[PDB]
């Protein structure tokens, strides 16, 4: 029993993390083989921050301007180039400690796990959700940029966000592994402000699922409403459009708890118009939305409660 | 800048899970120098859980009846020995892996971080409390006992806590790292109930000073109170007594945001008597009671472990 938002074992991705050094700027490197992955913007000065011109920047730069230290191990930059947004430093070294793993590029509503370091070394970890404005409610502070986020699938790590910037609204922006951001954001300090969020539609009703599952049945009503009519009133409280796909993807869960999707989603309608009353979901007085549909299915029961 | 629920990096312990077998039974194992640590019910059939007798059942069984599994590695037991409910296995090899760490027993309202495992691997971290009542909300199905709790210090990790069981309100109970149960729960299939758990008013101030630290302002008010007066409405709302400790502790968050604690408690007395009159602090519609005050000064200042 219980539900937690819980994080992946982070051992294989702290093995990964080392220290990169520009000039005057520090921050975290991704070593994976004899690649060290690392934000472009390490060799930005406090001049460069407006309108960087990151090729110029480059072309000026030599192996040995790059510093990487691997705990106390420095090693040796064997050659530099930059795809996108992110800097690759060819080091002389493969790292030992190099899991199974694969680049992955996430949707909006997919879920990963964040390691936040400071001088390629871990300070903590926990779990995230791509939001649909393509941001993250990360916690970052200086030095963070360089980590990254990942899900693990039996031994492989599937590396999918890596850290640039905090926007205005203290919410986080950054690339996948080959350097592309997630949303309309670039790697400069120009005015950038996030685009209004929205409630994750479908990862709501696995929640909602999970709280079924644990033995929790209250919210239910005996309505249900046609996939139109349920957008047509969740759109009016800033919630994501719930496609067909979604539906098929709460598919299992339905399943499990014998509560067809569009009856689970007439019991969220209800929610959003009469709110809690006082009352709680697994330990929450708002509608949780960073916990997808594989989230749930992996932590809760194969039973339920019932 | 951002505040989440952040859990310890956890490959120093994901070195030190193995999988543990006793007949038909089968959970999760400390792997430490040369001695495996476990729940001593795993000597236990599911009919002896009834009223086991753990002196009786140990001194039938051999070295050879625990296969202890590593990886794809069989170790061989050399020894087993019982310290209170935690069965100890020696084994024939130092683990290397063996991180530098102590066994520490923690208080109520102490935080810890869970290495979740399944047949020895481990499937996910979070971030616990220590309940007043002595029980932790955990996640936890058939099969997490033996899984850890703890806590880093630089490099050190703090052995405090072993999975054992789950109570019928689906919150969870377990041992020290010497087999001393936290709360009043003994390891048998008998009926036990959770006592009424109670807020813990250090770690809600705690996280009131992380809100107003990440910009979340709207609680605060111009009143103080004494810390007796303070105490009158904590317990009639099941809040924990704040001593002149809790005060002390929360010196070092109260300067650097320029809040005094009893003005911070007579912010907490308007929530407690008004609710959040719909507002959230920190997209909680609850008061976070999970977080010390030394986990806020941590996640807020940046940090590192090795
Ligand atoms: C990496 N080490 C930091 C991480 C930041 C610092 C505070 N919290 C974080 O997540 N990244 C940066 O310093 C990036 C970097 C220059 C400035 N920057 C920002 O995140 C800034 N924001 C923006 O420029 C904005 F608004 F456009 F997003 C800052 C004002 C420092 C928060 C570059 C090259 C984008
Ligand atoms: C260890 N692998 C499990 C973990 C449990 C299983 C369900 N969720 C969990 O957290 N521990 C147990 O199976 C322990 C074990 C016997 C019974 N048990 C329980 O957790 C049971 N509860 C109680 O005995 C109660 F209520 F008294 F606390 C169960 C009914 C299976 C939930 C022993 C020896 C205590």
């Amino acid at each position: 029993s219980g539900f937690r938002k819980m994080a992946f074992p982070s051992g294989k991705v702290e093995g990964c993390m080392v220290q990169v050094t520009c000039g005057t700027t520090t921050l975290n490197g991704l070593w994976l083989d004899d690649v060290v992955y690392c934000p472009r913007h390490v060799i930005c000065t406090s001049e460069d921050m407006l309108n960087p011109n990151y090729e110029d920047l480059l072309i000026r730069k030599s192996n040995h301007n790059f510093l990487v230290q691997a705990g106390n191990v420095q090693l040796r930059v064997i050659g530099h180039s930059m795809q996108n947004c992110v800097l690759k430093l060819k080091v002389d070294t493969a790292n030992p400690k190099t899991p199974k793993y694969k680049f992955v590029r996430i949707q909006p509503g997919q879920t990963f796990s964040v390691l936040a370091c400071y001088n390629g070394s871990p300070s903590g970890v926990y779990q995230c959700a791509m939001r649909p404005n393509f941001t993250i409610k990360g916690s970052f502070l200086s030095g963070s940029c360089g980590s990254v986020g990942f899900n693990i699938d039996y031994d492989c790590v599937s590396f999918c966000y890596m850290h640039h910037m905090e926007l205005p609204t203290g919410v986080h922006a950054g690339t996948d592994l080959e350097g592309n951001f997630y949303g309309p954001f670039v790697d400069r300090q120009t005015a950038q402000a996030a685009g209004t969020d929205t409630t994750i539609t479908v990862n709501v009703l696995a929640w909602l699922y999970a709280a079924v599952i644990n033995g929790d049945r209250w919210f239910l009503n005996r309505f249900t409403t046609t996939l139109n009519d349920f957008n047509l009133v969740a759109m009016k409280y800033n919630y994501e459009p719930l496609t067909q796909d979604h539906v098929d993807i709460l598919g299992p869960l339905s399943a499990q708890t014998g509560i067809a999707v569009l009856d689970m989603c007439a019991s969220l309608k209800e929610l959003l118009q009469n709110g809690m009353n006082g009352r709680t979901i697994l330990g929450s007085a708002l509608l949780e939305d960073e916990f997808t549909p594989f989230d749930v299915v992996r932590q809760c029961s194969g039973v339920t409660f019932q």
